[PDB]
């Protein structure tokens, strides 16, 4: 009874997805009248952002698009498309069509719990059917970041309907907590990074965190945020600061700390972590944001988190001695806005590449 | 009684230029045979990397070309290619030969002396004269890296053949130090930038210094380098670092220093400059390496030196407490290879851009 999937598929990504600020996902209520709007809203906006997404897979080189497990993917995406197209035509006003909407939404999100490493076994399949080459390489870093981020886009959709439309915190707006202390946060990712350092390597280094309140030096730093995101965030920098600093000190039993910095101004709450692990070359710096090298995708996941809300996650190295990593988000739910890849002329061409020599020399 | 110009440009930009690694400089002698060497090798060489970049400059956008400063540069860069095109028939055992080739460089490093300042005129021109544009000003950004990459490379071949063969330090290989004592360095920059801090401010932070040499740690750290390229990326960064301190500190007596680290690793030599100057918004450092808001040059050409034998200079900065800015070099001679921009269909493709809505989503 429903149209093939292609006809939903083409007319759904004629539209753009429409990002939301943290300001707007927190200033949603609770009501019948606000879970009506949320349906009518996630009914529309949904399929767009699925349709967006399933057009730019379609770009993927022939050889990345035959593996199965992207296959897999594709075929999740269609029928999460479908199940969200037998709404269409659904009253708002009768409460069973809210009910059967929310189990729905659960249906996709359960179904797509897998994505991320289902993925990466298509980039490993790829890699052992045909050899890697680096256009295709290029191409499938260049969708990777917008697939995933646009994963995370639809699961902050799909959580926040669910959260709020169906409670260790009462005082979050779904997964948003208006009040995220932010040193709260990153006590929690050391506690859980030391416990997997304690277990295989019997130490761990030790946490010293400092604030800098620019406006107000008294007070600790809070902002709107999704916990968990920056928790995630923390929690794969611990992971990667404790490893090399005990890896790089075999010989010592006295561990420098692991040093964070929290920091407010204007515009920017920043977040360094910096590390006395002995560094790495900054040739092999890019490679730990690369899908492929990592064929572990948490340095490059991580980062997408932060470029979700406007923000960004950098590394900076210093061989022979330490490594330092940055989280910068918004400091304001106003500038807390998603960052949403959309299909379009610029997106397709982006794809549009081929082998040739580059614009620099080599010798 | 030479050809017009166009008739050698098209000639010698079909050849890529020819990168130099800093030991092949340092392994180049001074003798008369070494310096036939050098004459039959630059008359080729020097022709190669004019035309290549002359080609480039040929895609910039009607409007920037249309400028007077632009197509002034444009003259002076043919009248050097047909300068060295008189010595394409001269014989190379003539001492007279390579006596008027040392004179002909000298003339043409001359002519091109003020370069740097006379484009920058002509990107204010532009921008006067039409008023800007997106389109145009990434085109402009692209450029402008490669053809200050370019000459810059020009100037090194320039210096080191007039240098060797035509003395504070006879230790120096033209313009190379085999034996740079890179925190001497650190301090020239240092103690210069404080003479301009003082006299603007009549106060100015200290200096702390660093060493983390991984492999030695008692010894002092030193490299193979150009002195005055490192000299020149260190001034323009404590520049900015003292004003950036002393203006957050209008209310202190007490000024927070600028610190410096100089790690040698396997690979890299880095040198990192922090300080507590306050900081600024991650949105807004794009814009120091952008030539269009720079219209003070300092940083992006600095960046320029650092990335010209494979290394690179980036900044990160921590909104409400300061700024780190790192000097990334490479350790070994060998690896420190001249980055020179090619002109081929990747670079003409990559001037090959137009105004359309970006692959990310606008609100
Ligand atoms: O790349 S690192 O500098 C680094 C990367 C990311 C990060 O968040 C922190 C880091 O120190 N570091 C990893 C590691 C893991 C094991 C080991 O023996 C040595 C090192 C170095
Ligand atoms: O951008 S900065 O962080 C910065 C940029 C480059 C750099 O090398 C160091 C810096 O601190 N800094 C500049 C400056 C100059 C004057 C002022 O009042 C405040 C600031 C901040």
């Amino acid at each position: 009874s429903l149209a093939g999937a292609p006809k939903y598929i083409e007319h759904f990504s004629k539209f753009s997805p429409s990002p939301l600020s943290m300001k707007q996902f927190l200033d949603f209520g609770s009501s019948n009248a606000c879970e009506k709007t949320s349906f009518t809203f996630l009914r529309q906006e949904l399929p767009v952002r699925l349709a967006n997404i399933m057009k730019e897979i379609n770009l993927l080189p022939d050889r990345v698009l035959s593996t199965p497990s992207v296959q897999l993917v594709q075929s999740w995406y269609v029928q999460s498309l479908l199940d969200i197209m037998e709404f269409l035509d659904k009253d708002p006003e009768d409460h069973r069509t809210l009910s059967q909407f929310t189990d729905a939404l659960v249906t996709i999100r359960n179904r797509h719990n897998d994505v991320v490493p289902t993925m990466a076994q298509g980039v490993l399949e790829y890699k052992d059917t045909y050899g890697d080459d680096p256009v295709s390489n290029q191409n499938i870093q260049y969708f990777l970041d917008r697939f995933y981020l646009s994963r995370i886009s639809i699961r902050m959709l799909i959580n926040q309907h669910t959260l709020i439309f169906d409670p260790a915190h009462p005082k979050h707006i779904g997964s948003i907590d208006p009040n995220c202390n932010v040193s709260e946060v990153v006590k929690d990712a050391y506690d859980m990074a030391k416990l997997l350092c304690d277990k295989y390597y019997m130490a761990s280094p030790d946490l010293e965190i400092q604030e800098i309140n620019a406006a107000n030096s008294k007070q600790p730093i809070h902002m709107v945020y999704v916990p968990s995101h920056l928790y995630h965030m923390l929690f794969e920098l611990f992971k990667n600061a404790m490893r090399a600093t005990v890896e790089s000190h075999e010989s010592s039993l006295i561990l420098p700390p692991i040093k964070v910095m929290v920091a407010l101004g204007e515009e920017d709450l920043s977040i360094k972590m910096s590390d006395r692990g002995g560094g790495v070359p900054l040739r092999k710096i890019e490679r730990l944001f690369s899908y492929m090298y990592s064929t572990g995708y948490g340095l490059p996941i991580s980062r997408l988190y932060a470029k979700y809300f406007q923000g960004d996650l950098q590394l900076f190295s210093m061989e022979g001695f330490g490594t330092d990593a940055v989280i910068y988000l918004k400091a304001l739910s106003t500038d807390s806005v998603e960052r949403l890849p959309v299909y379009n002329k610029s997106a397709w061409r982006h794809y549009q590449t081929i082998q040739e020599a580059g614009d620099w020399c080599v010798p």
